[PDB]
């Protein structure tokens, strides 16, 4: 009659923001029912909490009208069997959408599309007898995305949204003895999608764990554990508020207790009934119990110091009805003279935006995926996480309870698509949609202490909605700072000034929301909050660029306490080729349109987890230890706040050109905030040529939950003494013969012969006896493969003319042709000197001239001198170097210079100057967009194979091509070319990365002097 699809689809529940829920029960933090209480405490398993997860049978539909009604009462034949949770777009029934910004249905709240991707899931499943004759028997959907109805034996129970939440149903009546059917019809549209724009792939169907859970009649229904300290934090209490449900009777009490390891701390016991509230007494069905701790061991990220805390609901003859159970973090958190303060300490936010993704299920986490998140941010110097942008899986929390991790919570509200942002947000029609999201994070996250800060959602501007909630949470849960960035990053709606890629030195002043300066916008007037950046740092691809700045101003200014980089992980996803080979997808790689191709990628880490080059920059910038040194005495400060360094110890290393001359290892025992200096013993000072280095290392000796043991935590490097190459070269045994074509310049010497084109005024190629070398001739170079950063926004459809790809292209950087002007030969006594002068020009306009001169003497060396001229008015250079195509390849290549990894202009201060080598496999970044990569910066030896330069460049060392990568779009579709790509250069421009959006190469990283001159010089080995 009425479980019927007719009636229920009828309601269009999920076409009006009014019905969230139909027949859910009320959140709280996790249960598991123990009906033992040293079960509660050591967190075993409880027989009350039963997986459902599993294989269940799923169907597909493209509209709810569509899906038939016998599909309540039994399984379609037409079914697969699938393993729950699962997205079913990574089963291939549809396609992942990959938008930004843009809704991917039609912005017409509170309307979805009638085409809406159905999956129809079905379980036939058993309930013991014993869970049918007493107590209450629920179904726990910890996510569901987007909407749902529920059914259990044909009999419709309820209806849920929210898709980052748990969402309960009492199954009671609705169960029968022996076996039992669910049916959960999984929309991928509501009208809870609307609140649900966060930048990130579109998928759906049941995608975290589903469970039964039992309880008795009279039950714990909820329980909120708080911390008060004192002074010094010498002494905490306890406060821990029980509510029941059920039969309330007077021989009914509740006892808490509080352990750490096998040691009772504390406990208190007592019957029901709260304190007076107001004129109509208080809460019966309530009590609150204080515990004290004397000397309690203080939660941080440094050191993870939990307690439990275990709730027994018994009878006064002791029969006990039903234990919780959660850990307990000792640690207060609150803003005062406008710093935010854990344990009455500054933070300094080392965090990171992270999202649940995988590259091959998708949105459905586990626990190897999380612990190997955890373990990676901690050993990269990382002590918060934000929740980007909607309540993460639970056990999510109780990773960071352990492993020690900050963790702003945040709403599952995004509306971002909406014109303008603050459309739903500021409706009070949308209110209870909105308070929903909010309310039922914190009534289920409320308990964990690595929760620090919660927050409202994301991109969803300013509205009055988000005064409301803010305002609920103060009053609901005192413990914690409420932060916001919509609407500007400072509304009222925030305790912290949170801006999203704000930049350190350079104001951004859009109408209504400007990114002000962060250093500026602490002192704006009347301002008195925190600033930590919500998001900093869009790590798409080659990026990172000027990342040490934000660190400089985060360790210079108290009330800059730090920020969430953007973000975590590349959400690539994997698709299959020709012959079943995997490779990374993004935006429009599964027919989604439209899409935000690779901006779906902004991570620090790729999709399988292994680190970009620039983690290392976050780790060094982030690292815990800084160091100064006075000639031979290391100042090194701990940053630390709670623990002494007792298990770190410092190797320090001093090497000349890469060569090493002194070890040692001296222990560290500085104090939390405190300094240690280190008398460095009698360190070598040689008189011989080249620049001595001193490189300390902090190295943790043990093993940690995080790390292994020789985990390095932090390093820097000074350079010490240099003396200059005073030494009159070695004389010559032979003067090479110069031969004049009407074509050609040759040169010839032993072995080598030279060839340069007197028409093209390049170096065609150089011999090693009956062996060639080029492929190319060795050419400028004013280009490069475009970063993420350098094309932005820009498409084929919409174009950015002020992204720096286009102000080059504009200008012809990449169609510009050389046009020779001068090119001489003499004959010295000691060598002979090729002078070419090129122009290159686009549509008239000059805009580089590259004089040269290659000086080939008795050396075996070749001299090449480039003075290179860059017009006042084309957009600066990406690159001012050259660039060739070596027949040689050869395993290995060795440099001396920054390394070992990937380092740039304006991302290099963990790259350290030693003598590198590494295959050539570690020479190109496998960025998954294709650009201009690898390349590494204050060299001045490189030697790959027969070859070696020498001078002061950088360099990139590959098979392939820049125009190769620049007119490639994925990875996978690169191949090596014939022979080895070289680009060498005197100069090249930062990358930039504090956002992928606009140019953000700070003006001392754009190449904009107007004359350039680098030096160098080619030889055999
Ligand atoms: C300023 C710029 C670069 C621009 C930039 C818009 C812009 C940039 C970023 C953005 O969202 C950002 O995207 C990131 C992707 O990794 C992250 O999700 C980050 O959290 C988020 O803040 C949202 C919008 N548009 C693209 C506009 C598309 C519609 C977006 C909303 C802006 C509007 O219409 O008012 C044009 C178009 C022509 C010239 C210049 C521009
Ligand atoms: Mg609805
Ligand atoms: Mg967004
Ligand atoms: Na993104």
């Amino acid at each position: 009659i009425t479980d019927s699809l007719a009636v229920v689809l009828q309601r269009r529940d999920w076409e009006n923001p009014g019905v969230t829920q139909l027949n859910r029960l009320a959140a709280h933090p996790p249960f598991a029912s123990w009906r033992n209480s040293e079960e509660a405490r050591t967190d075993r398993p409880s027989q009350q909490l039963r997986s459902l997860n599993g294989e269940w049978r799923f169907a597909w539909f493209p509209a709810p009208e569509a899906v038939p009604e016998s599909w309540l009462e039994c399984d379609l034949p037409e079914a697969d069997t699938v393993v729950v949770p699962s997205n079913w777009q990574m089963h291939g029934y549809d396609a992942p959408i990959y938008t930004n910004v843009t809704y991917p249905i039609t912005v017409n709240p509170p309307f979805v599309p009638t085409e809406n991707p159905t999956g129809c899931y079905s379980l036939t499943f058993n309930v013991d007898e014993s869970w049918l004759q007493e107590g209450q028997t629920r179904i726990i959907f910890d996510g569901v995305n987007s909407a749902f109805h529920l059914w259990c034996n044909g009999r419709w129970v309820g209806y849920g949204q929210d898709s980052r939440l748990p969402s309960e149903f009492d199954l009671s009546a609705f169960l029968r003895a022996g076996e039992n059917r669910l049916a959960v019809m999984v929309l991928r549209w509501s009208d809870g999608s609307y609140l649900e724009d966060q930048d990130m792939w579109r998928m759906s169907g049941i995608f975290r764990d589903v469970s039964l859970l039992h309880k008795p009649t009279t039950q714990i229904s909820d329980f909120h554990v708080a911390t008060r300290f004192n002074d010094d934090f010498s002494r905490a209490v306890l406060e821990a508020e029980v509510q029941m449900c059920g039969e309330l009777r007077d021989y009914l009490r509740v006892t808490v207790s509080l352990w750490q390891g096998e040691t009772q701390v504390a406990s208190g016991t007592a019957p029901f009934g709260g304190e007076i509230i107001d004129e109509r007494g208080g809460y019966a069905d309530r009590v609150t119990l204080r515990l004290n701790v004397e000397n309690p061991k203080l939660w941080s990220a440094e050191i993870p110091n939990l307690y439990r805390a275990v709730v027994e609901l018994h009878t006064a003859d002791g029969t006990l009805i039903e234990a919780e159970a959660c850990d307990v973090g000792f640690r207060e958190v609150r803003i005062e003279n406008g710093l935010l303060l854990l344990n009455g300490k500054p933070l300094l936010i080392r965090g990171v935006n992270r999202h649940e993704h995988h590259p091959l299920h998708g949105q459905v986490m586990d626990e190897q995926t999380m612990v190997q998140d955890i373990l990676l941010m901690k050993q990269n110097n990382f002590n918060a996480v934000r929740c980007s942008h909607y309540p993460n899986h639970p056990l999510w929390y109780t990773l960071c309870d352990r492993y020690g991790l900050y963790v702003v919570d945040e709403a599952n509200i995004e509306t971002h698509g909406m014109v303008p942002m603050n459309r739903l947000t500021d409706d009070p029609r949308w209110l209870p949609a909105m308070s929903e999201r909010v309310t039922r994070m914190v009534q289920r996250d409320r308990n964990h202490p690595s929760v620090i800060i919660w927050s409202l959602g994301n991109e969803s501007g300013h509205g009055a909605n988000h005064d409301a909630l803010y305002r609920w949470i103060k009053s609901v849960d005192p413990s914690r700072p409420v932060q916001y960035e919509g609407g500007g990053a400072d509304t009222t709606a925030t305790d912290i000034i949170c801006p999203m890629y704000a930049r350190v030195d350079e104001d951004q002043p859009f109408p209504a929301v400007p990114k002000w300066s962060i250093k500026k916008w602490l002192s704006l007037p009347g301002e008195t909050r925190p600033l930590i950046l919500c998001q900093y740092a869009h790590a798409m691809g080659n990026s990172l660029g000027g990342f040490a700045k934000y660190w400089q101003a985060f360790r210079q200014y108290p009330r800059l306490q730090g920020g969430f980089v953007w973000d975590w992980v590349d959400q690539s996803l994997i698709k299959y080729d020709e012959n079943g080979n995997p490779w990374s997808a993004y935006g429009g790689d599964f027919g989604d349109t439209p899409n935000d191709r690779q901006f779906c990628m902004n991570g620090l880490v790729f999709a399988d987890r292994t680190p970009h080059p620039a983690l290392t920059e976050a780790k060094h910038q982030q690292q815990f230890f800084q160091f100064r040194l006075s000639g031979q005495t290391i100042e090194v400060t701990s940053e630390y706040l709670f623990r002494h360094s007792d298990n770190e110890l410092l190797h320090w290393m001093v090497a000349l050109d890469g060569k090493p001359l002194a070890s040692g290892e001296v222990p560290l025992d500085v104090a939390p905030q405190g300094k240690q200096l280190i008398e460095l013993p009698e360190l070598p000072q040689p008189e011989s040529a080249g620049q001595l280095w001193l490189t300390v290392r902090v190295v943790q000796p043990n093993a940690t939950a995080w790390s292994e043991a020789g985990h390095i935590s932090a390093w820097q490097q000074w350079r010490l003494a240099e003396n200059l190459s005073v030494t009159l070269p070695a004389a010559s045994h032979a003067i090479p013969h110069l031969t004049t074509s009407e074509m050609d310049f040759c040169i010839e010497l032993g072995n080598k012969r030279w060839q340069f084109n007197r028409q093209s005024g390049f170096l065609s190629q150089m011999w090693i006896g009956d062996k060639k070398q080029l492929l190319t001739p060795l050419r400028d170079q004013f280009t490069r493969a475009p970063l993420d950063n350098d094309i932005g926004v820009s498409e084929a459809t919409r174009i950015d003319p002020n992204a720096w790809v286009e102000r080059w292209k504009a200008a012809g950087h990449y169609q510009a042709e050389a046009a020779l002007l001068q090119c001489t030969a003499d004959t010295l006594a000691d060598a002979v000197l090729i002078t070419t002068a090129h122009a290159w020009q686009h549509q008239g306009k000059t805009l580089f001239i590259s004089r040269k001169t290659y000086r080939i003497d008795g050396s075996g060396q070749m001299a090449i001198t480039v003075d290179v001229e860059v017009a006042s008015d084309t957009p600066h250079p990406a690159r001012i170097g050259l660039n060739c195509q070596l027949a040689q390849v050869a395993e290995r290549v060795n440099w001396l210079g920054l390394g070992p990894q990937e380092n740039y202009p304006d991302r290099l201060t963990a790259a350290c100057f030693d003598r590198w080598d590494l295959p050539l496999s570690d020479m190109y970044t496998p960025y998954v967009f294709p650009s201009e990569n690898g390349l590494r910066c204050g060299t001045r030896e490189l030697n790959y194979g027969p070859h070696q330069w020498r001078g002061d460049f950088q360099f990139n060392i590959s098979r392939y091509s820049q125009q190769q990568l620049m007119e490639t779009s994925h990875r996978h579709l690169l191949h090596a070319e014939e022979g080895t790509w070289l680009n060498i250069d005197g100069f090249h421009m930062g990358i930039g990365g504090d956002d992928s959006w606009s140019p953000s190469v700070s003006a001392e990283f754009q190449l904009s002097a107007g004359r350039y001159h680098y030096q160098l010089v080619w030889c055999q080995k």
